[PDB]
């Protein structure tokens, strides 16, 4: 007879019906990506449309209950994302236009081919095509062609479409009582009604511009080291004084710098750590790799994974008889059912991605006690943070020796950790400034901070200022650089690739403090210590029922998100580049331009 009892009863009819349909829908998607077939493609389409209709019905039904009368935080959290109108705020023409626009977004991206009209042989696909020539190239113009030419057509046919995209989504957000779409993407770190833990959306920029300011030193030395190394490859192209060419950063955009390591090794003569040589002679396979990662999780208290998981997940490619998209992803079908999509191969990386997904698996299986709407990451960067630390404990030599994969007489020296942390920072430290830039750019564009004529001049002006790379040749306003990314074209949030980074280091620091690890943090490990696993599981079962500041408190003890764990992690590395840069130029100047003639 009261609004709060009615809301709870509605939530029971919701969670008792929504899971039965989402289970069926996720089953259809899993079946389609297991059997790439025109029979399968319509199955997960109608499965998704059924759930899209059901959630729209529940969204228009749940708005009758006011949120100003509810006092239970769980019910308020459940109703908050459900009473959100979503795309229904717009007119029918606007809705159809936005769906068509989005359908065109990734259409141009995926079906965007590159070819040379004068060189028929200079034709190649994207994966394992276009990415390859950006991944293993030592030539300058061989990268210039595949870099400009990629956004020559794809980076142009998205400029006005993206202009329409931004103005439709601005009205998408504004009709939601939001300032801009950037303030809608900051909408899930938003917390209301919690005293001392209330998290305003605008505080994200305050946190981000602050936390980046202490990374900026270490990243400046890392950029200086890579530049001081790079004239070995391009002595006639790059000024050691100026910034870097963007086409020489490892791939199409520069997100990951991982493939830069092979030429910028700190110590080449040191035999790199390698177990790729060691499973092959040990007769290891996909089943054993997952069984072994299971012992890693069990050692810290994370329990034995379900029986049906093994009978229903796929680990090896099922040959040619059918096609299966096997990007690294872990699937939560719900209802206690969990299957993993992995093209497993005998290599550390595929072992490391197996562990990274294993983190997703046992994180996801914990909050089955949480309601359906709450069965999600505590925040958007919170899932690719929890499932990655456990990989960082799989690639440690102390772990590899504990399992016998590495040599029992394998020596680790002052030149070993430098190579290891350089490889990791070229993956984890180089990605942070570009995640920060991309989302800052999205925020200053959704705010309308920029007019059309400066929709790109500042972009290059700002990446010449934040990351420290210049353009070998300029672009005009007709171009559209950031849309070339998958997460920009397909309208995804990218800052989950910044926040996860500074979440996982806090997690690993807290856990190897709980394990009472004595030594540098990069050698920390979590295995064979139940006291850190039990600490992690207490947060892990929360899901989203509590806010992310309190989730950070539960493991680390701080509501804020900090850089201190990351700088402590790379302190052995940081001191090293302090020694290596006694003669190099720290800092950059934007006035330099390689085409400035």
């Amino acid at each position: 007879s009261t609004i709060e009892e009615q809301a709870k009863t509605f939530l029971d009819k919701f969670n008792h019906e929504a899971e039965d349909l989402f289970y069926q829908s996720s089953l259809a998607s899993w079946n389609y990506n297991t059997n790439i077939t025109e029979e399968n493609v319509q199955n997960m389409n109608n499965a998704g449309d059924k759930w899209s209709a059901f959630l729209k019905e529940q969204s228009t039904l749940a708005q009758m209950y006011p949120l100003q009368e509810i006092q239970n935080l769980t019910v308020k959290l459940q109703l908050q994302a459900l009473q959100q109108n979503g795309s229904s705020v717009l007119s029918e023409d606007k809705s159809k236009r936005l769906n068509t626009i989005l359908n065109t977004m990734s259409t141009i991206y995926s079906t965007g081919k590159v070819c040379n009209p004068d060189n028929p042989q200079e034709c190649l696909l994207l994966e394992p095509g276009l990415n390859e020539i950006m991944a293993n190239s030592l030539d300058y113009n061989e990268r210039l062609w595949a870099w400009e030419s990629w956004r020559s057509e794809v980076g142009k046919q998205l400029r006005p479409l993206y202009e329409e995209y931004v103005v439709l989504k601005n009205e998408m957000a504004r009709a939601n009582h939001y300032e801009d779409y950037g303030d809608y993407w900051r909408g899930d770190y938003e917390v209301n009604g919690v005293d001392g833990y209330d998290y305003s959306r605008g505080q994200l920029i305050e946190d981000v511009e602050h936390t980046f300011e202490e990374i900026k030193p270490l990243y400046e030395h890392l950029h200086a080291y890579v530049r001081a190394k790079l004239m070995n490859a391009y002595p006639s192209y790059i000024s050691p004084i100026g910034c870097l060419p963007a086409h020489l950063l490892g791939d199409m955009w520069g997100r990951f710098w991982t493939n830069l390591y092979s030429l910028t090794v700190p110590f080449g003569q040191k035999p790199n750590i390698d177990v790729t040589d060691a499973m092959v002679d040990q007769a290891w396979d996909a089943q054993r790799i997952f069984k072994e990662a299971e012992k890693f999780f069990v050692s810290v208290g994370l329990p034995n994974m379900t029986q049906g998981f093994w009978e229903n997940s796929m680990l090896t490619d099922p040959g040619n008889v059918q096609k299966a998209v096997c990007h690294p992803t872990a699937w939560d079908l719900g209802k206690g059912d969990f299957r993993i999509l992995m093209c497993t191969k005998v290599t550390m990386d595929d072992f490391l991605t197996a562990h990274h997904e294993m983190g997703h698996i046992q994180y996801d299986m914990a909050y089955a006690a949480q309601p359906f709407l709450l069965r999600n990451g505590a925040n958007e960067g919170f899932h690719e943070a929890v499932g990655e630390i456990m990989s960082l404990s799989a690639a440690t030599p102390k772990h590899l020796k504990s399992i016998g994969l590495l040599s029992p007489d394998f020596q680790e020296d002052n030149e070993t950790e430098i190579n290891f942390l350089l490889k990791q920072a070229l993956t984890i430290v180089g990605t942070l400034p570009f995640t920060y830039m991309l989302e800052k750019w999205r925020w200053m564009v959704f705010k309308g901070e920029i007019p059309k004529d400066q929709w790109m001049k500042k972009w290059w002006e700002m990446k010449r200022e934040i990351v420290g790379v210049v353009e070998p040749v300029p672009h005009d306003e007709t171009y559209c650089d950031p849309a070339s990314l998958f997460h920009v074209s397909n309208d995804y949030s990218f800052i989950r690739y910044y926040t996860r980074t500074l979440y996982q280091f806090q997690f690993q620091e807290a856990l190897c403090q709980a394990a009472k690890h004595e030594g540098p943090l990069h050698k920390c490990d979590i295995s064979n210590s139940t006291e850190a696993g039990q600490k992690l599981f207490n947060m892990l079962r929360l899901g989203k029922s509590e806010p992310w500041t309190l989730a950070l408190e539960n493991v680390v003890g701080a509501k804020n998100m900090n850089v201190r764990p990351l700088l402590n992690y790379f302190e052995p590395l940081f001191t090293w580049l302090k020694d290596q840069n006694k003669n190099s130029f720290v800092g950059w100047s934007t006035d330099w331009s390689p085409y400035a003639d």
